[PDB]
């Protein structure tokens, strides 16, 4: 029955507003491959919105990989991976993201988003305590609701904020830190080595999300642990496959025991049907080609300078980025609808962060860097940018 | 750090014991399609543990589909739907469920969990009301603690409890009922037509999730709400891909308005990545086969009658069940544990079903029909289960 449920949602105007604007630019539905520039309407708009940073999933090999796998194991499992749903291409790539980020064993997740939810609910309980960053991507903030812990949240990569809260808490009780990696708003790398160094005086186990940081940052990739040298001082790394491996699902790394009691333990793998074959031999061949072929890395990090050094030259606002995201401010929510729009129109593929996800005057666009884009592409880009920013009046 | 940790996990010793005993039977790595029969250890081994219920994963028209949808569209979309991760294909697919469920509009999920998690936590809030039957699907009441709403457990089928706890409620807030179609454990069907009489009493909204009720009841396996008549008294339809329609995904559907609020507001859709184009293919023909093809659904109720016959009349002690879920009571969990790695061992997949999730009285094995079954291989299946029993002493 609909009455109570239509009062529910009668105060969310705001797509009814952009539509009747024509500022709408939500759920664009692209007609082509994920790629540096994609189809949509029938034409032809540059991609500056995706989270595909090495470009791989127009990758031949990868493509025939998945095709290969459909060929031989079917469209799906059709069960949970502990009962009817393990392949040996699942346990295969379980060994070979153990090995990639250095660490015993591995549980994959049918998405990213599951492979938060999966630690986070079930390692603290009643009396523990979970402590993340303010700016904790929303898959740990929900991971960490569905725990019985007590989950507090600590000033962003403020250590004195994260080792005073600590402080306050009974000795005789666990407690686990997560972080993302690379934080995606604004493209900044947590402070690992302030953030371990508490973990370690207080003993509390530490979790990082590397979504952003696989294939970006790291030896050969292999994220922010890494990165630091700090492998031994982190728990758990939770990755996903929708970025830079070209895919869906992710996965949570650590200790034996500890990946033993995850992947028997944690509801979104016992309640979730397991990743399709296409997606365990899509992720396979890009690990891979990752790691075989730094030329992806390199070039990534080529255009993410470039672009970074031409949106500062043409005196663009940019975010304290040390990523591939690069964040542009704009600072009023009309604007920012404005120009998402414009640049939509004129063949430029931006994402919009507007309230309330951020205040009006931090309002934003994120323009990403992926390892296929050509110079010509970010300088067209730049180019309309400039005369929308200009049109806009920012 | 590991000190607390590691005192977390230190209790869970199930696992040791039964890989100890040679009982361990999860996480069973196939080295084949999902199929009536399955590769295990290089081995022939009778599948009676799956959800494809169609026996679709195997069906060279539905492959192709993903096939040329890797060849068209790549491995990935790299992005949520909101923003950069929507194709045309994402669409067509959320239009043609809505018309098979008869109903305005639907948002794709990248998992059946999340699909649960998207309209739970998202459309009660403080001070409004869900009421669970006791036995909803994990998904479920993890989608409802992520709501900012009091969750309340009703008996199952119980309307009695559920009218009384609808009744104890303050008028002047919302309320929403969510329901399994069919509950996976004991195979049995909701109340909907005392439910939604119910609901339309109180005004509350009705969810049902039909994970195990598409493609099995229904016209044209259409569901639920389609078995009994009452379209018009469920506000929402939740489905998976990952059990009949042999992919991996899920959706809601309901009114325009509230699809439309559910798609900008659920943060299980706006924060993790779209399906796959091989699984959005896969899911689109599968969905044309179920309906162009009646034969499917017809061959899965013949083996279900047959099966349920042929246990019933050996003298098996089934469940209260009214689907192709046959739960075999065992009554014992070390007995669950031996008969499932004896079945097993002798070449019969089924799944076990102990404590904690059921008290060790109520344990049994759950052997599950596909449309691919044949009646021999049912027949070797129940002359080995009744060996296998006979050597358990149950
Ligand atoms: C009623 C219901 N609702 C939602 C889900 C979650 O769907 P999925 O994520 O596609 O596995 C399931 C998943 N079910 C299992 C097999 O039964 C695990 O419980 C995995 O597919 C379900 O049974
Ligand atoms: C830090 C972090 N952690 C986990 C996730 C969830 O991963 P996935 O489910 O694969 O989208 C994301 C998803 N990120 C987006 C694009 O940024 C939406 O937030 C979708 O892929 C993330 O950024």
């Amino acid at each position: 029955s609909k009455g109570k449920l239509g009062e529910k949602i009668s105060q969310f105007k705001i797509v009814e507003e952009l539509k009747a604007k024509g500022l709408y630019a939500y759920f664009r539905p692209i007609q082509s491959k994920q790629d540096t520039e994609v189809k949509i309407d029938g034409r032809r708009v540059l991609m500056f919105g995706s989270n595909s940073y090495l470009g791989l999933t127009t990758d031949t090999r990868i493509i025939k990989a998945a095709q290969d796998a459909l060929e031989k194991y079917g469209t799906g499992c059709a069960g949970s991976r502990f009962l009817n749903g393990t392949l040996d291409i699942h346990v295969e790539l379980e060994e070979k993201l153990s090995a990639y980020v250095g660490k015993e064993a591995a549980i994959l997740f049918s998405t990213g988003f599951q492979s938060n939810l999966g630690p986070l609910s079930c390692l603290m309980g009643r009396n523990d305590y979970i402590l993340l960053d303010e700016r904790d991507h929303a898959s740990i903030i929900d991971g960490s609701r569905l725990s019985f812990s007590k989950v507090i949240k600590y000033g962003h990569n403020n250590m004195e904020d994260l080792r005073a809260k600590l402080s306050r808490l009974p000795e005789d009780s666990a407690k686990l830190i997560c972080t993302d990696g690379i934080f995606s708003m604004e493209g900044d790398i947590v402070n690992l080595p302030e953030l371990t160094s508490i973990a370690n005086e207080f003993d509390a186990a530490v979790m990082v999300d590397d979504a952003h940081s696989l294939g970006v940052i790291g030896h050969k990739g292999a994220g922010t642990a890494s990165h630091f040298g700090l492998n031994d001082d982190v728990d758990l790394i939770m990755g996903t496959f929708s970025k830079s491996l070209a895919s869906l699902g992710g996965f949570v790394a650590g200790d034996a025991d500890v990946i033993d009691f995850l992947k028997h333990n944690a509801r979104s793998v016992m309640f979730s049907a397991s990743m399709t074959p296409a997606s365990v031999a899509s992720t396979l061949k890009a690990l891979e080609i990752i790691q075989n072929e730094p030329e992806h890395i390199e070039k990534l990090w080529k255009n993410t300078d470039y672009a970074k050094a031409q949106l500062l030259d043409h005196g663009f606002d940019l975010g304290a980025t040390e990523s591939p995201i690069l964040p542009i401010f704009i600072r009023s929510n009309e604007k920012t609808f404005w120009v998402t729009k414009m640049l939509q129109d004129d063949g430029v593929f931006v994402n919009p962060v507007v309230s309330p996800a951020v205040p009006a005057e931090e309002s934003l666009i994120r323009f990403s860097l992926m390892a296929t884009h050509t110079y010509d592409q970010i300088d067209e880009a730049i180019e309309k940018m400039v005369k929308v920013f200009k049109q806009a009046e920012v």
